[PDB]
DNA sequence: CCGACAGCGCATCAGC
DNA sequence: GCTGATGCGC
DNA sequence: GTCGG
């Protein structure tokens, strides 16, 4: 319906993150980009688009130039620009941010091939990231995950029997592909080595291949299942403590759509809701101290609510 | 007119 | 050497 | 860039 005009937002929504350096702006375009892709009519003019949440005047302005011209001179212009479409190109790379996509361009390192070529100016992360960019680009069959959460569950058990873990985001919701593997972990004597020993664990039977990033609570690295080839993945992994564990499952789970609902739900109620704890709001607004939790349901009715299946979470 | 627009873990830099 | 800021991903 | 106090 609208695919043309989406495109282009989304387009200008990359250029102001990538080589504006303005998040906002990106933000702003992409939901506007969004709300127009779930508009069930074939937008005719701005003017139409304008009645739309996030659409606002010069949105709706370009909207107008796109209906009329078929383009935007924007844009045309955006694309042809050697250096913004080498630095807008740079931060596909995973740990290659604007600034760095910047500093490259500026010293003429400008594609994939230059980056191969001065390994000594990169750090470890975006190494990893130049290792495996077409494969990180790539989905994830839900097949393959429930591979990757059968190897998971398995190992994680064999360190210790009392581990949890679960695989949240888009996969527990569901879906049928997925961008990346988000694992959340808790154990009984955690609460506000346990990370490592299963970090170790899962390399231990070569699941996880590389490491970007590991700390005591948060590890994110690349993994691959066992062979042609399975591509490598991402993966996240959380150390969440114990009385927190389910409003972080909660959260890691989605949608942001249903996070937002549920949060202004919440605060109806009387309560606020966050990653870690549910607290309740006094007569002032003063946020008491935080309500035992020992499921993804008690959150929901601590606010009235039915509990709603990771399924139905859009 | 003008500030909010999420916030945090980890790696690594800038200053001392 | 340490502390705080910055970049990055999410 | 858009919304809203
Ligand atoms: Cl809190
Ligand atoms: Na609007
Ligand atoms: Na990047």
């Amino acid at each position: 319906l609208n695919g043309g005009i989406t495109d282009m937002l989304t387009e200008l929504a990359n250029f102001e993150k990538n080589v504006s350096q303005a998040i906002h702006k990106y933000n702003a375009y992409r939901k506007a980009a969004s709300v127009i892709a779930k508009y069930p009519h074939k937008i005719k003019s701005g003017a139409e688009a304008k009645k739309l949440p996030g659409v606002g005047t010069k949105i709706a302005e370009k909207i107008d130039e796109f209906l009329a011209t078929g383009k935007l001179r924007k844009l045309e212009k955006i694309r042809q620009d050697d250096t913004s479409s080498s630095i807008n190109f740079l931060t596909r790379v995973s740990g290659i941010g604007p600034s760095a996509a910047r500093k490259f361009v500026d010293e003429g390192i400008k594609t994939l091939e230059d980056l191969r070529k001065n390994e000594d100016k990169l750090n470890h992360h975006q190494r990893i990231g130049l290792k495996y960019f077409g494969d990180f680009e790539k989905r994830i069959p839900r097949e393959e995950m429930l591979q990757m959460q059968d190897i998971v569950l398995n190992e994680v058990k064999k360190v210790d029997s009392e581990y949890i873990a679960t695989v949240c985001g888009s996969f527990r919701r569901g879906a049928e592909s997925s961008g990346d593997m988000d694992v959340l972990l808790t154990h009984p004597s955690f609460t506000s080595k346990l990370l490592h020993q299963v970090v170790e664990q899962l390399q231990k039977v070569h699941f996880i291949t590389d490491t970007l990033s590991k700390g005591e609570t948060k590890f994110m690295g690349v993994c691959q299942l066992p062979s042609k080839e399975y591509p490598h993945r991402r993966i996240d992994i959380r150390l969440i403590p114990k009385d927190q564990y389910y409003c972080g499952v909660l959260y890691f789970t989605g949608s942001d759509i249903f996070n937002k609902n549920m949060r202004a739900h919440a605060l109806e109620k009387g309560f606020t809701i966050n990653k870690y704890t549910i607290r309740p709001l006094g007569v002032t607004g003063v946020a008491g101290e935080p309500l035992p939790v020992d499921s993804e349901k008690d959150i929901f009715d601590y606010i009235q609510w039915k509990y709603r299946e990771p399924k139905d979470r859009s």
